[PDB]
Parts: C-alpha cells; structure tokens; sequence
C-alpha cells in the first residue's frame, strides 16, 4: 500500500527528528520525546508494522547520525516500543488504565531492565555502582507522569491506512 | 513547653500508627504506606525537627504495639527522615507542584530506594541485586509516586485552615 507507505515515511522521519535534535543525549542517558510519534505509529499501524516502523526508524537514525556508535540491541528497543504501543493502543480507545499500563510496561521492561543492560553489555560497567542508577531512576520516575499525561492527551486530542 | 502540641501530636501519632498498621498493603520486602498523608501533615504543622522525632516515635509506639515483624533501627531512621523532609518542604512555605514533587522525590529516592532496601539487605539477608528482585519495588515506586504528589498537594490545598494556620 502506497498511502500507507507515505504515511510511514513521514512518521519514520519524525521519530528520527525527535531523536535527532531535541533530545538530552549524554553517554548513559537520553531524554527525548521519541514516545509520541511512536504511539501514533502504534495506533495507526498496529503491532508488527509499528514494530518494524520504529526499528528501521532507529537504523535510519544511526545511518544518518552515527557518531554515537551503533549497538544492535537499541534497535530491538525501538521495535518493542512499536509493538507495545501498537498492541496496547491499536486500537482500543485510550483509557487512563491503559495509557498507564502500556506506559508502565514500556518503562519497566525497556528502560530499567534492558537499556541498562545494553550499555552494561558493551560499555564497561560496574553494574554494582547503584549510584550509576540514580540519574536513571530520577528520570525513570519523573517522566512517567509526563509521558502519561502527554500520551493521554495525544490519544484524545479514523486513523489512516494502517495494517 | 508544649501544652497542646503534645495532645494533638499524640492524636497525630495515633493516626500514623493506624494508617501504618491497620490500613495499608503489605508483604515481606515491599510496602505502600498511606502514612505520607498524616506524616506530611506533621511536616506542615511542626516544622522539620519535631516532625522528624514525631514520626520516629510514631514508628516506635508503632512497634511497641504490633510486635511481630521484629524491630529494626534503620527503619526508624527512615521514619525520622520522612518526618524531617516533609517538615522542611511544607512548613511555612506554600505547597506548589514544583515542591511537592521535590520532597516526594527525595523521600522516594533517598529512603525508598537508597535506604529501605539496604535494611532489607541486612535483616532478611538478600544483599545482592536481582533483575528482577528489585522490580516489584520499582513498579511500586513508579506507579505510585504520582499518587503522592497528587495526594499531599491536595492535602496542601484542601476540602471542607478554617480556624488557624501553621500554628496549632
Ligand atoms: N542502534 C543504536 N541506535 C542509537 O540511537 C544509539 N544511540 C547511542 C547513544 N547513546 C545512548 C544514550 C542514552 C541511552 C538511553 O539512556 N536510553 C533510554 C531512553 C530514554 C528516553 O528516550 O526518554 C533508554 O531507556 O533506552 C541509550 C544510548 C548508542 N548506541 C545506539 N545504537
Ligand atoms: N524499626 C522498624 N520499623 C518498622 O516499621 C518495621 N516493620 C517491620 C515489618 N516488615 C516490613 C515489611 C516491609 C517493609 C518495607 O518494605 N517498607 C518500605 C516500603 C517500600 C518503600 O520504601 O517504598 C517503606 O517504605 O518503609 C518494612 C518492614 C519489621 N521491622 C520494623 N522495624
């Protein structure tokens, strides 16, 4: 489907933009707004194609802007986001309950279980430092509210040609 | 030098004990107290230092009564810190979003995550970190922190103050 493809291209483009220019990016933390386009992309296109949508959005991301370095497991992250967004959100009506438990399953399962894993995995980390976790946990706990408010709102301002 | 501070405080300590022992969720290694509401009132009423001692003793009568689960000091070290934090942010200064958040944040990080699991380390003996030994904890801290910024903020902006503020 073309129409779907145009949409996808633009959306992949926006995800790239968020991660691209307006994130807080430092060596062991990024603060971006890369959750918003991806949940719209989860809503329109559903789990598998939101998954692929965002995974390739990441790889386009690093092919363009590589200085950060490429680590495989981060693109798995992208994919999971898509699937999760899509699976919770495509396409039941947004419910505080479920903007909430999507958003939880994303924060606990990709942000504190896995991203610390990747860096640990191929950056040399003394995981043992649990003063390593303090910015990560300040953040992990501050932005969940932001994320939930924003997602709810976006969720509740026909989607397009998705599937 | 307190004639009524003692009586009313006794009453608040009692509220704390009930909220703590009678009314809230628990299992080994984790809990949701809803004692932040009365312990934050004491931040608001008593300034930091007494609120700290206030809830420290609220803990210890808490355990004079309600013996099983033993007594462990560093938990009452938590209790004094909670009191003192709510005391420092909420007494004599307006409670706004910008500061309910930074109190609830310092209690949460410094006590619920830096310190409490560190006492659970010594008593029950599981020192090591486990993905996901922690996790029910982290689930609880990240789901519930908004509940406290939305409950103590509203504690700070009320429902039917009437008589006299910030002295009583
Ligand atoms: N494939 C790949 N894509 C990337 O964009 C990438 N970027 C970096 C640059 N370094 C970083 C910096 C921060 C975080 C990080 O803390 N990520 C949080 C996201 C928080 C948010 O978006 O709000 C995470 O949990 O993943 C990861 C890698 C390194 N390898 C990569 N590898
Ligand atoms: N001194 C003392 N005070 C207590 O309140 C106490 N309570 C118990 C009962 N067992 C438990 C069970 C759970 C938690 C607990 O995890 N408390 C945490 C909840 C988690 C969090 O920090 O978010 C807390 O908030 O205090 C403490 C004691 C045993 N010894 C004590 N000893």
């Amino acid at each position: 489907g073309t129409k779907s493809i145009a949409l996808m291209g633009v959306l992949i483009a926006v995800v790239v933009v968020f991660s691209r220019f307006f994130a807080y990016e430092t060596t062991f933390l990024k603060i971006s707004f890369t959750f918003i386009p991806e949940s719209l992309i989860g809503m329109i296109f559903g789990p598998f194609w939101a998954g692929i949508g965002t995974a390739v959005a990441d790889v386009v991301g690093m092919l363009l802007f590589p200085k950060a370095g490429y680590f495989p497991g981060f693109t798995l992250n992208a994919f999971l986001a898509g699937a999760i967004y899509g699976y919770f959100y495509y396409k039941k009506e947004m419910t505080w309950q479920r903007v909430i438990l999507a958003t939880l399953l994303v924060t606990v399962l990709i942000n504190i279980i896995l991203t610390p894993l990747w860096l640990s995995l191929m950056y040399g980390v003394n995981l043992a430092n649990f003063a390593w976790w303090v910015p990560r946990l300040i953040k992990t706990v501050i932005f969940f509210p932001i994320q939930v408010i924003a997602t709810y709102y976006l969720g509740n301002k026909l989607f397009g040609k998705p599937l």
